[PDB]
């Protein structure tokens, strides 16, 4: 057990020793042993080794040198190699037990080895995190309980590996090549919800999850592992990118290998990987539906470290690891590992699928406006800008990381431009027609869920010339995902005068009333506004993303915080609904609080001004940093989040 | 020692016992006990208590139950009275050492009990926090270390009791006095700057703080309190409000009142306690020197926990302690402690110093317009609002906690207008003659220290007039206490059109050469605009108070944070500035991470692009969480800060 405390994995050395290869783990006690891990061991394909009871070492492999030898009892040192495949395996020897490996972020010579502490400590060992969601103008981040070392999850994972189409095909050779993490990335990544018949979780997008749990639910990968394998390894019903890859982070992390979930907005995918995208709108600035995909108001992947012998060297580092299957060139699968670099170069040769990974970030837009005799014209956009605010938990802190620098160089660089040189890329003259007239969409302060608000269209006419436009401003509720509902708020006018060097605000009123129905647990809805100007017929189209926020979650932790002790957590908000909410529901979780979800229904109806507040029992079982992290569900205010660090000292 | 984990004192229980009142503290070896405090002890004063070991128990004030008897050994229980004098006592027994005496915000009959443990673990227990600075519309937190209960800091505390005004007159009262948390609350108070002789801090405001250490220098009160006993109790060169706030919350910290330091934004001090300031500014909007006080960006003063026995029922709570002395009726002192509930019900007849602290909050402004022919006119200012956003650090959690809300009742509501009665204020019938016009201060992004930057004088004439007026705007560099130095950017429009229903935007460039020269260490800049329409003769006057922004220390910490242990912490910067830095020095500390504070000079100068990093070493010897804050100071960029939250667990 002493091997968890220097192995990194104490909370996972629990009735079963868990170590990392490539690092020597005590044993107690001329003898040989041997090791066997797949369900077809071998010598060669790694997955089998004997070896003596040495005195000296000579490292090479797996190698047994004795230390120390009290009269009755006998200390020795197993060694695993630095690529030892990861698994289950058993440990005999012969006259004259077992352990599982995982990888080692430790180990210098390891492919996922990581220079710094820092850096381990988040990536493979913190439990919870933040996923980001929102939009560009408007970052939110929702707590997440990984809790990859959480009861049972080890053995879920391994399961997970077990039951993948590789290891169904030939299981000897999938239990060989789980020494490389690019090996167990594409795994992992394919598990999630890929692979059909065992993945891990259905996806749905369509605001109907009645019969499952909805998508933006879940506040952890635990519950989620545990469904999947407590019902025979069945899809979980229901998960959306963020999820997918939340999960994928779990996976990875309990495995080993370092990973981190990250969130990138206006991000172009489900776009056959193509860099111009076109929409066509009719007069009113609405595109013309069809078969055209949507850009997504963010979208998330995960990243993983490590070196990629498969590649040209140089590459090693973070590996963009997408686990949303979009469609591809010959059917529709999973993404990546694509070193990430090797996107920020243009590298689009790179292995997997760099060519998709590039687009999400790199697409260009062109928004073109139909009218009558079929003319189009190209409207001006300067709102659009795909691959915005490519965000990441910071290492070992609450702040937002934005790693927006490691996808993409400066717009206008040097660099810049050898990147999309390398990438036949090479669009971007720039229309910069400026009619010197600009506009965007402004919103003056902060919306709540639940309230009615103005937004403005902003108009700038830094021109000697008065102008006589009409502006048609239109409000509708989004998914997350692109998916437009229904109108909710209109306004146009006609005969907008804007007088020479000056600013117009134009104001769009968008009620609760009119946006209730169809609002997503993303709470967005999208402010769409197109301006033309008659004389020269030039088109102006802006457009801007808003977060209705929700209420917060206050959270008092009460009593004192120490190792096996109760602790009770008040959990409350307030409705900010101008009706009552039915059928209240906190839920809570987090690694090293509680080994169970905690679920508290409230009885009663939560009136119009009224505050809701309940009190969860939790027992605590480690020491140090852990996140407590909550839900709150309603008929009518859903999937409300609240987070709290509580430290826990000794008992 | 197991009384230190028992009171809460167990990082003060090291070569010294130490408790809290009216709670019971285990001792181990018919006969009778006997305390003694004070220089001049005596049994009515309560500074003085005989009692018997009796058996049963029978409470009132002081007892010494016996409880376990293991032959060679015996164990008891002395209990001292929930209103035993604060200090040092002397313990002795009769035939037939020494502890100190703390406040108990844990026991229910205290003075200072706190209902919830998080509460109490934040406002005496945590040695870390921040003070609010910045601006009222960029509001900044500086990390401090409290560190109460540093190594010395406890006994520096009792010597400053020990040697304030009310000792030296009479030592008897005074530590008979020492029983009332509101008593030692004016000491400690007074004791800070006030009291010339023993003072802790003197303060100085000129910006010229070379013979000593800056205000804006200090990382902790710590260092300074050990200052003042190691010169023989000399006031340390040199404060300003915060650090008085600051160390007095040490202090108080210390000795067991719960206790937060405050900032309010727009804060009317030093006027004498007038609720209406009236200044008059010249054709331009210059305000016409004298002896006029400006209005303060920001006032910091503390609240401390306890009941008010000497008052009317009900208003214990909060108590608003302001340390800085400001002109009185009679004299020059501090104020307090006044209930803050008393402050925002406008009952000004409350002791001590009310009317002072709600004028700091709730004082009325009018900017006079003084031109050709001593004629005075009204200006509509709309951007002055003072007692803006009340500030201290949320409970249990890094986060800002507006407390706006228990100083003011909302802005023209029924409690509001009952509280001004109460306070013979009724002065609030709004001029809202309204030109139509409206105009105030953008910035559009946040701007650095050592940049050039554009703001602007944004207008709004919501009419279908069009006007021809002038517009004068000036931007000078301020003191946080409302010192403007000379100006860093004029630009004076003399026939602006503002056309009708349309807004305009007028843009200010400051430069960093002209800046660079003045600006005071807490980076502020005041922009001014004044817009007069000549016709009606109309002025508009409008103000904001930037903050330039200092570069972001980067903190890595090196190897794993374990008790007892060698922790490195990298601490680097980048030059902001077009120019070189010269006699760069970092300096660290933070009470759980290091018993001295750590400095490092960097000999040789950084040049503008170039950044500078260097390695401090730590020696932690306290689990828990920690904030390590840190300070950068240079020739030409001086005072920035950093701070990173630490766990540290078991060794
Ligand atoms: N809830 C919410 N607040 C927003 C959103 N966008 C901006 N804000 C807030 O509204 C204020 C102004 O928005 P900002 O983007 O700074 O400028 P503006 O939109 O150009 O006026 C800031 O306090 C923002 O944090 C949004 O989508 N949702
Ligand atoms: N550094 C700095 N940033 C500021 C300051 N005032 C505002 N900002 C930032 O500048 C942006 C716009 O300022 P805001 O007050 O929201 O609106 P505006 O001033 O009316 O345009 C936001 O990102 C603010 O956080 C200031 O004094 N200093």
């Amino acid at each position: 057990e002493t091997n968890g405390r220097d192995h990194h994995t104490a909370d996972l050395c629990r009735e079963k020793l868990v170590v990392r290869r490539g690092q020597p783990f005590w044993l107690t006690l001329s003898l040989t042993f041997s090791v066997v891990t797949g369900p077809a061991p071998s010598q060669e394909a790694g997955t089998k080794a004997r070896f003596p009871l040495r005195d000296a070492v000579e490292e090479g492999d797996w190698t047994a040198t004795v230390v120390d030898q009290q009269d009755c009892t006998l200390s020795l040192q197993l060694t695993t190699p630095a690529n030892a495949p990861i698994g289950l395996y058993r440990l005999s020897l012969e006259a004259s037990g077992h352990f599982i490996l995982l990888f080692n972020a430790w180990c210098p010579a390891d492919a996922v080895y990581l220079d710094s502490e820092e850096e381990r400590q988040e990536y493979v060992l913190t439990q919870q995190g933040f996923i980001y969601q929102g939009s560009a103008k408007f970052i939110k981040n929702i707590p997440w309980n990984f809790g990859q070392f959480q009861d049972g999850i080890l053995d879920i994972c391994l399961i997970l590996l077990d039951v993948n189409p590789k290891f169904l095909k030939n299981a000897g050779r999938d239990c060989s090549r789980r020494s490389s993490p690019v090996y167990v990335g594409r795994v992992g990544s394919g598990m999630v919800n890929c692979n059909d018949d065992q993945g891990v979780l259905l996806g749905r997008w369509d605001n109907n999850y009645g019969d499952g749990v909805s998508p933006m639910s879940w506040i952890g990968s635990v519950d989620i592992l545990r469904r999947w394998k407590n019902h025979g390894c069945q899809r979980v019903k229901y998960g959306q990118c963020w999820v997918f890859a939340a999960v994928a982070c779990t996976v990875l992390r309990c495995l080993g290998i370092p990973t981190r979930v990250v969130t990138n907005y206006n991000s172009a995918h489900d776009q056959n990987s193509n860099l111009l995208i076109e929409y066509f709108r009719n007069e009113f600035g609405e595109i013309q539906g069809d078969k055209s995909e949507m850009i997504w108001n963010f979208h998330c992947w995960v990243e993983s470290w490590m070196t990629r012998p498969d590649l040209q060297p140089g590459y090693e580092g973070w590996q963009a690891l997408d686990p949303t299957p979009q469609e591809k060139s010959e059917g529709t699968y999973c993404c990546g590992p694509v070193p990430v670099r090797a996107i920020k170069e243009g590298d689009l040769s790179t292995k997997y699928d760099a060519p998709f990974v590039f687009a999400e970030v790199n697409a260009d837009v062109v928004d073109w406006i139909q009218q009558d005799d079929g003319s189009v014209h190209k409207s001006i956009n300067r709102s659009l800008i795909v691959g915005l605010k490519i965000s990441t938990k910071s290492v070992g802190r609450d702040e937002r990381e934005d790693i927006t620098h490691t996808y993409k160089y400066p717009e206008g660089s040097s660099e810049e431009r050898e990147a999309f040189t390398r990438a036949n890329h090479l669009n971007k003259l720039a229309e910069k027609e400026e009619t010197g007239m600009a506009m965007r969409i402004r919103v003056g302060q902060s919306m709540n869920m639940g309230s009615d608000f103005d937004v403005f269209a902003h108009i700038t006419n830094n021109t000697a010339e008065e102008y006589v436009c009409r502006l048609l401003l239109c409000a509708r509720t989004v998914s997350y995902n692109g998916i437009l509902g229904p109108e909710c708020g209109t306004k146009y006018l006609l005969n907008l005068t804007l007088e020479p060097f000056s600013e117009k605000s134009v104001p769009l009123c968008i009620l609760y009333e009119k946006y209730r129905d169809c609002l997503t647990e993303s709470n967005l809805i999208k402010v769409r506004a197109l301006l033309v100007e008659p004389v020269i017929n030039s088109y102006l189209l802006a457009e801007r993303d808003l977060y209705l926020e929700n209420p917060e979650i206050k959270i008092r932790i009460l009593g004192e915080p120490k190792q096996k002790r109760k602790l009770v957590a008040e959990v409350s908000l307030q409705n900010p609904l101008p009706v009552a909410l039915e059928g209240c529901t906190f839920t809570v979780e987090g690694a090293g609080l509680t080994e169970e979800q905690k679920t508290v229904e409230i009885p009663d109806p939560v009136e119009a001004g009224e505050e809701v507040k309940v009190r969860m029992d939790l027992v605590p079982l480690h020491m140090g940093l852990h996140k407590l992290v909550v839900n709150f569900e309603s008929d009518k205010l859903k999937a409300v989040k609240g987070f709290r660090n509580v430290i826990i000292g000794p008992a």
